[PDB]
Formats: C-alpha cells, structure tokens, sequence
C-alpha cells in the first residue's frame, strides 16, 4: 500500500484518459458517423423550424399559451375573481361581462389585500385576452390560428398569427396581471367535482403569490429565448452539408457543427424547463388550470363558449415531456460526436502526453520493491 495503490490508480486514470481520447479521435475521423449525426440535427432542426406538427418548440408554445388562457379564464373568464368598479363599504359596478357582485369584496376579501380592479385597467386586460385568443385559435374555422416558426404562408383562410406575436400578447397580459395590485378571490370560482371537495382552493390574494400564475408567467421569456435560438439554427443548420470523406477537418465546419450541436441541446433544455415549470405546479392549482373551462358563474347568464383549448392542455403538456426524453437522448449522442470533431486536433495532441504519462508511470511502478 502507501504511494504504490496511488500510482496504480494514476496508471489507471491515465490509460482510461488514453481510451476516451482515442475514441473521441476515432469518432471525429469517422466521415459516416460526423454524417450521421448531422443529419439527426439538421432534420430535427427542419421539423422544429417548419412544422405544427412534429416540432417540440411549436408543441411547447401550444401550452404556455393555452395555459395563459386557461389562467386568465380561472382569473376572470365567466366570472372574476375580483370586482371591476369604484369602490365607494359601498361599490359601484361597471357593466362587463362577468363581473361578480359587490358582496362578494365583504364575503371573500376580509385582509388587507385589495380585491378591486379599475374598468380601464380591465378593459386593458380583456382587450390583450381576445388578442391572444384570436392569435391561437381561428374563430371563423375554430382551427389553429399560430403558424410554424419558420412564419405564415402567403395569403384558404390559412393561420395569420406567429408564435412570437403569441408570446409577446401573452407576456403583456401576465405583466399586466402581475402589476396589478387587485387580489384574486379563489372562492368565487365554482367548478363542480372540484371547488366542493376536499384540496377546493379557497384563499385570497395577488396571483404573484400563487405558483401556478408565477410558473406560467416565467415560462414566457424562456419560450421566447427557445423560439429565438430555434430561428438562429435554422439559419446556421443552411451553412452545413454532410461531408466527403477527409473534408469534416475544415475548420470552419469542426466549429459550426459544434455550435450547431451545442445550440439545439439548449432548445431541448429550455423545453424540459418548461414541463418543469408545469410539473412544479401544485396539484390542486393544475387541476383548476385544467377544468377551468368548466367554471360557471354564480350570478347571471352561463355562458355557452368557455376556453374549452385547456382540455387539450394535459396532453400537450406530456407530449413536452415525452420530446425531450426521446430528443434529449439523441442530441447527447450527436453533441458528443459534434465536440471531438471540434477537439480533433487538441486531442490529437494530449493523447500523446497522456500516453507518454501512462508508460513513463508504468515503467516507475514496475521497478517498484516488493
């Protein structure tokens, strides 16, 4: 024992740094495996660019927006969470659409929070609300309404709306919401199987204080950086073709390949933050966000057009889930391939010393007493 179990280990660490070089060396000259794994990137980046279909940012994009107006449905929707008026206790109600009665302040709002709105303020809210129900859904056809992120196709009554005027009236309607100094009364939405049973969420306060409005809201900018960085490599994917045999040493390609790579495993990664976001929602607040199209009012008409797009919510939701397990995989493997085609040379050259180290370390032991 001593120092010699010390070198043993060092001889070791050396000879399994020798092997991964070689291997890394190997890949990086193997012209069908470089290939290989540049078509796996490029075509994920031509669904991720081009379809509504088959990409992981257009799915994700699906979600955060239906649940944008899953959220403002449960906020407002049919009927609000708070009352629109001038707050003489006596209240002066504005005629829209939804609002609750005045009561509902002394019954559900005891606590210094403020449960009142502004009419222009709401107005403001309302107006960016049917902006992104528009931009999602075609009312004409009830189809989709958001093109893939490669954008809308010129001109039968095709989706006019791009994902990133989508995110943009989402995170103006979240911002608002946030800044507005009104609490949510969580007991003035009824929703049957779920508002009168056990886990029924029944508290008073700013949305900012409830994780399924803060989980939803951050996950606004984090599409938009995904959508950014899907749009830049599109663009750097166009400079790359698969190479000849002896031409994947161009330095240029070694890098771009490389940041190629690097770039769509930070897409995949801004989609598992994402579900995160999603999955860190608490139980019960996910199972309003989800049956919110089923709140009916206590107070007037019951409306026959609630935001019935959170059924799909669920689904979506999984299917972020399920791309970024079976993408995440294959983008390692690729990324892994892309990263020794960029170090060739500078391993090249520590395989050397690392070898050298290796016999020099091996020759010391063997000269070792006994």
């Amino acid at each position: 024992l001593k120092n010699l179990n010390e070198k043993y280990e060092q001889l070791s660490q050396y000879l399994n740094q020798v092997a991964s070089l070689k291997q890394s060396i190997q890949n990086a000259n193997n012209i069908e495996l470089v290939n290989s794994s540049l078509n796996y990137l490029k075509s994920f980046t031509n669904n991720n660019y081009n379809s509504t279909t088959q990409s992981p940012i257009f799915n994700a994009v699906q979600a955060v927006i239906t649940s944008v107006l899953g959220f403002w449905s449960l906020y407002a929707g049919n009927y609000f969470t708070f009352f629109v008026g001038k707050k003489v206790d006596s209240g002066q109600p504005a005629s829209v659409q939804g609002n609750p009665p005045f009561k509902t302040i002394i019954e559900n709002c005891s606590g210094i929070e403020n449960c009142a709105m502004d009419q222009t303020t709401y107005d403001k809210m309302k107006k960016l609300a049917e902006d992104l129900q528009a931009a999602q859904t075609n009312s004409a056809t009830k189809g989709n309404n958001l093109c893939a992120l490669s954008g809308c196709a010129a001109t039968s009554n095709p989706p006019n709306s791009t994902v990133s005027n989508a995110l943009n009236l989402a995170q103006q309607l979240m911002d608002l919401i946030a800044n507005t100094k009104t609490a949510m009364m969580w007991k003035n939405i009824v929703i049957s199987g779920v508002s009168n049973t056990s886990g029924a969420i029944t508290s008073t306060n700013y949305p900012t204080q409830y994780a399924v409005f803060n989980n939803i809201k951050a996950m606004i900018p984090i599409l938009q950086q995904a959508v950014t960085l899907s749009q830049s490599n599109h663009t750097l994917s166009a400079s790359l073709q698969a190479q000849a045999t002896g031409s994947q040493t161009n330095p240029k390609f070694a890098k771009d390949i490389y940041t190629f790579a690097q770039n769509q495993k930070q897409v995949i990664s801004y989609a598992q933050d994402i579900f995160n976001l999603f999955n860190s929602i608490p139980a019960e607040q996910y199972k309003y966000l989800e049956k919110a199209y089923l709140k009916i009012p206590n107070a007037g008409s019951t409306p026959t057009n609630p935001y019935r797009q959170v059924v799909n919510l669920n689904q979506e939701v999984q299917t972020i889930k399920n791309n970024v397990s079976y993408y995440g995989n294959r983008v390692d493997a690729a990324l892994s391939v892309a990263r020794d085609v960029y170090n060739l040379k500078s391993n090249q050259a520590e395989i050397v010393t690392a070898y050298n180290d290796a016999k020099t370390l091996s020759e010391e032991i063997s000269k070792l007493p006994h």
